[PDB]
């Protein structure tokens, strides 16, 4: 079931994010395309993170995580914290090193979202990677922008 | 003011969306990057709309909304919904017309989101167009996505 819901999400583009966080012994690291900017005043940004997902409750304690915007050519890191594993991934001062940009968050805030919970974050640092074409999913697929333009 | 954090989230590539709304015959459209899907069960999306937004009044009043994914060439549509007036620009049926995918929403709920409100609507019906590809914005313009015949 489904279908027509998930023929028109699959119909919006969008960058491709690794949301981490760590608690202790533990830092987990996530794929997810449901990121949107959300405030200026102050500095938010919103994500939505399955109900299901091992990283909620390390980012629930944690109080805190990143979110890396890929970039084109990080497939690999996308699908290595989708679920399917690449040799070699990993995280490096808790989030994605060769990414366009990172924005490390406070939690600022949860909401019910179904069977995912928004994650509201505020953003206290941001770092930005070199200039370049971003990694995009789009119709069940990672895709190009043609750039530049 | 705050440079780095929009220079982060002008990294984030996303398709375009009109968000709409209307109570009886007083209709409002916005155009909206900050989407995203929510929920699947039940089916979900959520959105951020500035507290400032004269849709936002309509939005709540109407309990219901919808939004209309942009396709290639309809830059005209997206300016025209985010304040720059084109001609032969309207809604019909409540959305644009020759969309990608059109989703018709129930307001589920509003939760704080800074300057903007986070809108999570209940889709109850979708409405797919021709396939194609989407009109995406990233890195302050209009971009398109490798997609040759
Ligand atoms: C394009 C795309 C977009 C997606 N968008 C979303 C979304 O917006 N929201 C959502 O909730 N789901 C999304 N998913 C699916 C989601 O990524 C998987 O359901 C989820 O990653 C499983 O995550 P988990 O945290 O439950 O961890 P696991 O099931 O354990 O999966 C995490 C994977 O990341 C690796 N990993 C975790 N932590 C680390 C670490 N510290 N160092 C190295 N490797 C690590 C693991 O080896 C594992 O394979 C998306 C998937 C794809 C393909
Ligand atoms: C690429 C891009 C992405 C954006 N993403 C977001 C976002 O995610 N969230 C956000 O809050 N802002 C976003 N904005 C800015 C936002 O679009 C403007 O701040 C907002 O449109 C002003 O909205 P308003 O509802 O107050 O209406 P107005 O300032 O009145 O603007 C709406 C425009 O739509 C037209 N319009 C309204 N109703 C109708 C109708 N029934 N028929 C025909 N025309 C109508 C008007 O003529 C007007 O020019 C974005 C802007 C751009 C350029
Ligand atoms: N937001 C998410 O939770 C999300 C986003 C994309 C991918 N995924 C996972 O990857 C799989 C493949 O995605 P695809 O886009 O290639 O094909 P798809 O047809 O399975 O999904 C199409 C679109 O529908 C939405 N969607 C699908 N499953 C969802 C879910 N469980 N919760 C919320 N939204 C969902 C997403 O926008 C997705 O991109 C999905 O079935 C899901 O398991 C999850
Ligand atoms: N989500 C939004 O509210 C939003 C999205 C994009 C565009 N806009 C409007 O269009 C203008 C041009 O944007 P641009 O991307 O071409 O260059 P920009 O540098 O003005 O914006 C960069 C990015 O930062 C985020 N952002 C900017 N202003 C925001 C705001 N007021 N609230 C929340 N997030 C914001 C958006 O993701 C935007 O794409 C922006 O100044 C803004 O007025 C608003």
């Amino acid at each position: 079931m489904k279908e027509a819901f998930k023929e028109a999400l699959a119909r919006f583009a969008s960058g491709v994010t690794v949301v981490a966080a760590r608690l202790g012994e533990e830092e987990r690291g996530m794929t997810a395309t449901a990121f949107m900017s959300l405030s200026l005043e102050p500095p938010l940004v919103a994500l939505a993170v399955s109900e299901r997902a091992k990283l909620l409750p390390v980012l629930e304690g944690a109080g805190a995580f990143t979110v890396s915007l890929l970039r084109e050519g990080q497939e690999a890191v996308s699908e290595h914290f989708a679920g399917r594993p690449k040799e070699g991934i990993a995280l490096e001062e808790g989030r994605v090193k060769g990414a366009l940009a990172v924005l490390r968050c406070r939690l600022h805030a949860l909401y019910p979202g179904g069977d995912h919970r928004i994650v509201v974050g505020l953003v206290e640092e941001v770092e930005l990677g070199e200039g370049g074409p971003p990694l995009v999913y789009f119709q069940r697929g990672y895709r190009r922008l043609v750039w530049p333009s």
